[PDB]
């Protein structure tokens, strides 16, 4: 039963964190997994005139049409992605939620679900609250977290039927090539498994990564469960809203999910969001926070690489991934010691899977000078307990 | 796994007649499950005034802070309920995700939970999700479809675990009184049971119907997922904000359950409800809202009944339960011909339970002009075809 499902998943690090920096004050918070930027002016503006215009009843379970159909023309002209809005389009109470309800449109007892790690906190739980059996591959810093098919091939079994991949990926900040892609679509299609695709980070790339989608490939969109939203993009993570993009028996049976579930999402915020998506300004919005991002993103991988800590340069998203295996200590001890010493709160790597043991996930979703004083901090502890 | 048990659960009767109104254009719907009236202005005025003061970002799973004390001083005062709003309280994404969540923090597998029915659509697929087993208990018509433990006692096997109940009733109407409830508490104990109680529509009795909190009850708290919300109260169904009172041991399971689901509810929209709440004009609306369902409800029950249809004048909620089984018509083919030849939808009684065939439920949560020549076109073909 579900219950059962619940009791294996573990107790969130991250959490036990959280509550640990609670005590404390002059702490200066690198663990945030959400943009600092508030929502777009003119979004706020579309979600009043949407209260002005009545739009506070429910609303179909797969999602508003009119937001659906803005998705539609959003995921082929920056995706290469061809999805119907009445039948293959589906919005989310955030995108978090496409976890859980996608897998449970096809995942059997006991199946494996390849997990690339370090992963998004989300993946494995979803895996066992689905009925399946995380399984988690390995990236790695040599690779630049990049996932390599290669590792996919030692995890593979009879049971396999899944794989979750996420890029740009939280935390390591890895952004898969068009090649990465289409070595992973082979190798989905060889085994042929389902793979979702989780890319809420994709608007916030940098140097010369590009964001591809794997459904777009070919003979992927019939296997692909593509996962995306408006929390990062829009900075809309208090919105509560995201969207799914897959063969139409999967989305009917995640609004079935959502009719026991959370019905359907805000009318009125979908309203915005979907407006929003056809806003000039709303893309003028997402860079410049790319731009900000991407200013914050070569402080904090300069400081880190400087102080003494390797730190892979990340092209997506807004976290940045140092080693500090070297340091002698574990993810949770560098943790502890960065908070109670540093006042600076970093999410132990381990967090993030087996795999992220040896380092620790660094937000650079905070003021420029908060992150300047965090790394000043971070690196006199580190060369007063000689770590460095 | 997940995808198991929802391939157990049935397609929607509702579904089907909605999409059977959908090619057709004349028809007024009493099929309706939520409030005809816009949300009150001034709640749309705190939501505007939240994002301008940027609750624009993620908030605890648990719910904010604000909202959960605004919700503590509600159930103490409107209900008699003591609760902690720092761990036994929780805000939701509708009342909707109470019974899914809630079920899944102690549910086991084979688990049977008794379902008084006619019952609300989401209650049986809930208990299937969870891993459980659902048990209709009907209800009769002769008891104002008001819950008897007479019949709770001849369903409960060693494998319960749970008992929901919904007062004001969907799609009843019926409103259990303080003795039914102090009767069906103390069944609750003997069994060892935990009772979910469903009171969205507290504050729409008629008559002398007065409203009771089962949690409220000696000993009870401790037993019962107390399940409410805005949707109906307010006029909010579109806004996805509800909530659950309850031992912070389920509490707790349920917001780790969330962590993998919709993570945490809207923001602003808690700002905007924590101020409702405390807002003079929100309760003054609800009495307006009541006393227009009451007028409608008087002319629906008065005119279901002279037309032929032996009808339960309904205490609570905004619906009414007509018996339809005399016409020689099964509820689907009651809905059939009413749709086909009167121009009205009126959702089959057995989309509620075995204990609903022979009815068919009418919401009056619609224009009572709507009504009145519902009401007319429903006559006038009951009358041709002879069916009284
Ligand atoms: C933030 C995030 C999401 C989804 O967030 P929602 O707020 O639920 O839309 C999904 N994946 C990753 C890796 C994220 O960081
Ligand atoms: C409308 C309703 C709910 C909950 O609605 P939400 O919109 O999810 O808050 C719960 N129970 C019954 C019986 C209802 O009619």
């Amino acid at each position: 039963a579900l219950s059962d499902r619940l009791e294996l998943v573990s107790a969130s690090e991250i959490r036990k964190l959280f509550d640990i920096a609670a005590g404390m004050k002059d702490v200066i918070s690198l663990g945030i997994g959400e943009p600092d930027f508030d929502t777009p002016q003119h979004i706020k503006e579309y979600a009043k005139e949407a209260l002005d215009k009545g739009l506070t009843h429910y609303g179909p379970n797969i999602g508003l049409l009119e937001l659906r159909e803005a998705i539609a023309e959003k995921l082929k002209k920056q995706n290469g992605i061809e999805a119907d809005p009445k039948t293959e389009i589906m919005v989310l109470l955030g995108a978090n939620q496409a976890f859980l309800m996608g897998l449970s449109a096809f995942l059997k007892d006991g199946e494996e679900v390849l997990i690339p790690t370090p992963a998004f906190v989300s993946y494995a739980p979803a895996v066992i609250l689905a009925g399946g059996k995380p399984v988690e591959v390995p990236t790695y810093e040599e690779d630049e977290f990049r996932l390599n098919v290669d590792e996919l091939k030692k995890y593979v079994t009879d049971k396999t039927r899944a794989l979750i991949i996420n890029s740009p990926c939280n935390p390591t900040g890895a952004v898969l090539t068009k090649k990465d892609l289409e070595e992973i679509a082979d190798f989905v299609v060889e085994h042929d498994l389902i793979v979702i695709s989780d890319e809420v980070y994709e608007h916030f790339i940098y140097d010369d990564a590009r964001h591809y989608s794997i459904a777009s490939l070919d003979g992927m969109f019939e296997r692909t469960i593509t996962v995306n939203g408006f929390s990062k993009t829009f900075a809309m993570t208090g919105w509560r809203l995201g969207f799914v993009a897959a063969p139409s028996w999967i989305i009917e049976r995640m609004v079935k999910f959502q009719m026991y579930n959370a019905t359907c999402p805000v009318t009125f915020i979908q309203y915005a969001a979907a407006k929003a998506l056809k806003d000039e300004r709303s893309w003028k919005a997402v860079e410049e926070m790319r731009k900000e991002y991407d200013r914050r993103r070569k402080l904090v991988w300069k400081r880190l690489n400087e102080m003494g800590l390797p730190t892979v340069k990340p092209k997506g998203a807004f976290y940045i991934f140092p080693r500090i295996r070297d340091t002698g200590l574990t993810s949770k001890k560098f943790s502890e010691l960065m908070l109670k010493e540093a006042r600076v709160a970093v999410v132990p790597g381990s967090a993030f899977g087996k795999a992220g043991e040896g380092y620790v996930r660094i937000s650079y979703a905070t003021a420029y000078e908060k992150l300047e004083e965090a790394m000043d901090r971070m690196e006199r502890v580190l060369k007063e307990r000689k770590l460095v």
